[PDB]
C-alpha cells in the first residue's frame, strides 16, 4: 500500500498472539511496545524520546505481523504512551518514505 | 526521492537562512526543532512522548525547505533531542509510505 500522512500511520498487528493497533514510526530506531508478555530472554534498557528516557525489556527474535506482512527482529516492552513500529521493523516488510 | 530505513531518514533543512539536519518522522504530529530565533509572536504547547512532555514554543507560517522542498506551515520550537519534520510538514512535500 502507500499511506498518506494526513492522519496517523496506524495499523493493526499481531504480537505474541494479541492484536494491537500500531504507529509506522520512521523516527524510531527501536520498536516500543506496551507492557505486555513475551517469551524468552530479556535484558533492560533505556530509550529515549522527546520527553526522557522509559526503562524497557528488550526481547531479541521475536515475530510480529504488521498489517499482513511478517518479520522478525528485536521488541522494546515497556510504558511507551504509544506502540510504535521502528525502522528495525520497518525495513523488513520493505517500508519506504516517497516524495 | 525513495527513502529506505536502514539509516536514520535525514535530510537538510533550511529554516532562517540556516542549514539544519532533521528526522522525517511519520510518528511525529507536528515539527519540533532545536531551540532558535524565529520572527512573529508564538503560542504555548504541549507534545509528549515516549519519556514524557515538553513544552514548546508554537510559530505559525514560517518558511522552511526540507531536502529541497518548500513549505510554509507551524514550526514548534523546545528542547527536544532531534529535530523532527512531523507530518504537518511530510503532507506539504508529498510524502507518503509505501511497502
Ligand atoms: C505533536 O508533535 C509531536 C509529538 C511527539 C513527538 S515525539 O518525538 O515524541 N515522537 C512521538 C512518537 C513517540 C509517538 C516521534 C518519534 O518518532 C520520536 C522522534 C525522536 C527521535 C529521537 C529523539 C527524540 C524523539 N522517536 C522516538 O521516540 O524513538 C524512540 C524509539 O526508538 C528510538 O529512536 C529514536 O532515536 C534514539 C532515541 C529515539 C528512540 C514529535 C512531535
Ligand atoms: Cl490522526
Ligand atoms: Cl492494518
Ligand atoms: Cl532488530
Ligand atoms: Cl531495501
Ligand atoms: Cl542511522
Ligand atoms: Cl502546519
Ligand atoms: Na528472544
Ligand atoms: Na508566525
Amino acid at each position: 500500500p502507500q499511506i498518506t500522512l494526513w492522519k496517523r500511520p496506524l495499523v493493526t498487528i499481531k504480537i505474541g498472539g494479541q492484536l494491537k493497533e500500531a504507529l509506522l514510526d520512521t523516527g524510531a530506531d527501536d520498536t516500543v511496545i506496551e507492557e505486555m508478555s513475551l517469551p524468552g530472554r530479556w535484558k533492560p534498557k533505556m530509550i529515549g524520546g522527546v520527553g526522557g528516557f522509559i526503562k524497557v525489556r528488550q526481547y531479541d527474535q521475536i515475530i510480529i505481523e504488521i498489517a499482513g506482512h511478517k518479520a522478525i527482529g528485536t521488541v522494546l516492552v515497556g510504558p511507551t504512551p504509544v506502540n510504535i513500529i521502528g525502522r528495525n521493523l520497518l525495513t523488513q516488510i520493505g517500508a519506504t518514505l516517497n516524495f
